[PDB]
Formats: structure tokens, sequence, C-alpha cells
């Protein structure tokens, strides 16, 4: 079970499946969002990143493995709606 936390536009927690067909793709999220952690296999990875979409914050925030405040992340940061992002995830 692959999925990912992340919070909305209004600074709520959710979780989303990850599609493992031909690699590891999102998409479809309809509102605003940013991605707070990856887990694959039902186990926390680190070392992520984006082939197609280049974000710092979030691939520093991913990577981070303690626990983070949701208060120090602006609205910037926030990618768009509707957004298709692949993983690349060593193994």
């Amino acid at each position: 079970m692959n999925f990912i936390q992340y919070i909305d536009d209004s600074y709520a927690v959710k979780v989303k499946e990850i599609n493992s067909s031909e690699g590891f793709y999102i998409n479809g999220i309809q509102t605003p969002f940013f991605i707070l952690s990856v887990f694959i296999g039902n186990k926390r990875v680190t070392g992520v990143e984006f082939n197609n979409y280049d974000s710092l914050p979030m691939l520093s925030v991913i990577n981070d493995l303690g626990n983070i405040d949701l208060n120090v992340i602006p609205q910037n940061y926030f990618a768009t709606a509707f957004t298709e992002i692949y993983f690349n995830i060593p193994f």
C-alpha cells in the first residue's frame, strides 16, 4: 500500500493512494495542496524526488523524518490544483 499524506487548501491533513502503474504518479487533487509525506510498503521513505516538478520546499519537508509544524509553510509553496506529480523513489 503506497500512499501520501498531504494538506489541502484549508490546512487539513488527508491521505491519498498512489497508482503504481507505469511508475509512481499522483493527480486529481482538485484543490491546492502541499505534499507532506510518502509511504511505500506501509513504511516511510526518504530521498525521493520529482523528475518533472521542481519544488525544493516539498522535498525538504518530505525528506525530514521528525515532526513538523504547519505554521511555518506559507500559501506560496502550495502547488496548483489538478497537478500531475511523478515520484522517483530509490531502491
